[PDB]
């Protein structure tokens, strides 16, 4: 079974080990154990009691932006970071989110299409953001409507 809950202390390790095997250029440990708490909406999802994927966002006012989403290699192509992106969808809309932003790799053919499939726009390139190994790499920023429901 698959299971989306709260990213949680005691989640973290294994979060980490995710981080490293599935980011091509990895944030670095500090600013991992740093993107949690206040306004913070963690998720995690476990595949049959083991964490496949983790997502990091932060809410501010109707707004949020996910800083972060990974599924472990072992994981992936399966439809995991569409659901576990799909469940935290719902949640910001409960908690009266407007506008979902985020920004990718232009290269990052797979996270591209994943946010695209959901209804990501491109707003926004940022040039040259990126370091890569040889030389720099273009930001694209992306936003994501959500529209209101009843609750
Ligand atoms: C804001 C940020 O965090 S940007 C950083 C994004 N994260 C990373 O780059 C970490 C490395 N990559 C990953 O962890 C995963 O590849 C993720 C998060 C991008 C996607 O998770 P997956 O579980 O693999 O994706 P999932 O299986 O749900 O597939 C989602 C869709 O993405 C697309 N897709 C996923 N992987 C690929 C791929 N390798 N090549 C092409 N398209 C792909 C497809 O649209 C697929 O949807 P489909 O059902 O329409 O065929």
């Amino acid at each position: 079974m698959n299971t989306i809950s709260i990213l949680s202390t005691t989640d973290l390790p294994a979060a980490w080990q995710i981080e490293q095997r599935a980011h091509a250029f990895p944030w670095s440990e500090k600013t991992f154990f740093g993107n949690q708490g206040e306004r913070y909406l963690n998720l995690k999802l476990t595949a049959d009691d083991r964490m496949a994927a983790f997502a990091i966002t932060q809410v501010v006012l109707d707004e949020a932006t996910l800083f972060n989403i990974a599924v472990d290699p072992d994981f992936q192509r399966r439809g995991l970071g569409r659901m576990l992106l799909e469940h935290l969808i719902d949640e910001l809309e409960t908690r009266g989110v407007v506008t979902l932003w985020l920004e990718v790799r232009a290269s990052n053919a797979a996270a591209i299409a994943l946010y695209e499939s959901l209804g990501f726009n491109e707003a926004t390139i940022r040039r040259n953001y990126y370091p890569t190994a040889q030389g720099h790499e273009d930001a694209i920023i992306m936003a994501l409507p959500i529209s209101m429901k009843l609750h």
